[PDB]
């Protein structure tokens, strides 16, 4: 279940994901775009699902884009701010699973975004440890997909 | 016009809003739950379009309300984060404007929010003064809807 998955991050996984993310949700609107950037760059068959978004290959200059790429790590910020109680985490967790199920957005295609993460990761330097720290909590999502 | 509402936020506004939401902030689960009860409390006619999250007078104990408030309050931290640059507060607040225009909600509906809003904060200490403040930054969503 989601409350198994997520019951199951560790406290030495939720240190890694609390370092990095002092980082990395520093600059929400910075490695938002970058995320999503690297996303449409190395996964081209995932632009038609963001056709609200307009022509996403504006990056920052693209209104809605820039919109929905702060929004999407405040997601983020709210995982990681309820890591110490799986309930709470579990709630958020479905609730945004609903966003993406009725988007037809499967468990498969929802860890695409392993690869921008460990890429905008390495960027500040954060190695794998830290990208398999968040493909675990990716896995919290997939497991509600 | 959404800029004409924004450019209303101006510095004592701005520092009522950051200085109420260091306190309510502080309690987004119990906070958002107390919003959202105190809506459905008063304003009985909105609950029907509150459908997928089941029976909300279950209040806190309810596992979708519980996801749906707390990932409310993470919105209004958006907003509050995006005061120092009107056009990015301006993009984030259009994303959202769109998850409501497509749930049918009108800015006059969505203005029923003032009530609640001013209810808790006034159980919380927060007078007039700071449910002014918020008015304000809520209208600046109507200005979008
Ligand atoms: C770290 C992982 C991800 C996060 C935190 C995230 C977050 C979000 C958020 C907060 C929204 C807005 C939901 C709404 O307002 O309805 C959204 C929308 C969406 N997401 Fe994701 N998402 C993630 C990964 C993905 C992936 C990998 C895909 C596709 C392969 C995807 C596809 C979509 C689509 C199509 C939308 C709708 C966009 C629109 O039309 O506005 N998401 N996502
Ligand atoms: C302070 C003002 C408000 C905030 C910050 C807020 C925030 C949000 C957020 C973040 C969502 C989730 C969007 C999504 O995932 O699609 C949402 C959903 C929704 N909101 Fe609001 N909202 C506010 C006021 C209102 C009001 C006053 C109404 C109705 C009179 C309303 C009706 C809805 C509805 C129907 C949904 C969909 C719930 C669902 O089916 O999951 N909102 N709102
Ligand atoms: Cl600044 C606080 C806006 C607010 C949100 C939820 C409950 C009470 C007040």
């Amino acid at each position: 279940s989601v409350y198994d998955a997520a019951a199951q991050l560790t406290a030495d996984v939720k240190k890694d994901l609390r370092d990095s993310w002092k980082v990395i949700g520093s600059d929400k609107k910075g490695n938002g775009v970058a995320l999503m950037t690297t996303l449409f760059a190395d996964n081209q068959e995932t632009i038609g699902y963001f056709k609200r978004l307009g022509d996403v290959s504006q990056g920052m200059a693209n209104d809605k884009l820039r919109g929905h790429s702060i929004t999407l790590m405040y997601a983020l910020q709210n995982f990681i701010d309820q890591l110490d109680n799986p309930d709470d985490l579990v709630c958020v967790v479905e609730k945004f699973a609903v966003n993406h199920i009725t988007r037809k957005i499967s468990a498969a295609e929802f860890g695409k975004i392993n690869g921008p993460i460990k890429k905008v990761l390495a960027s500040k330097n954060f190695g794998d440890k830290y990208a398999n720290a968040w493909a675990k909590l990716v896995a919290v999502v997939q497991a509600a997909l």
